[PDB]
């Protein structure tokens, strides 16, 4: 009965992200004039930079023993 | 029934990052002392930022006709 720790949501925020727009990622805007197909491509680009900033905000908290312990619980 | 669209997918991205994010920002941090939690509100002002990033580049992708109508299938 592990009821998940703080730890367990920093950690799995990256993967609720990509989970988040798996959806416009895996969409299909190549049925789509480029140009808006592309504000689409800029989805692509800066929301999948938008998981790796989140991604990366986790790492910012997992830089510093204190923080992660606190997470984890430990 | 509705079979979910792109657009059905770009306006629920909003929700499914606040859903990504939620589990971070319901976090009791506060278990936490004031500047490793704090290190949690970097992670509560820059997530709930994060979700709002996208919550303006989904913003983007509303602010056009063309965008939307192929999101929507119009």
């Amino acid at each position: 009965g592990a009821m998940p720790s703080k730890l367990a949501l920093i950690q799995e925020l990256p993967d609720r992200i990509q989970t988040a727009v798996e959806a416009a990622m895996g969409m299909s805007y190549q049925d789509a004039p480029n140009n808006v197909r592309r504000d689409l491509d800029n989805l692509h680009a800066c929301l999948n930079k938008a998981k790796l900033t989140v991604g990366r905000m986790v790492t910012s908290l997992l830089e510093k023993p204190s923080v992660v312990a606190y997470l984890e619980g430990k």
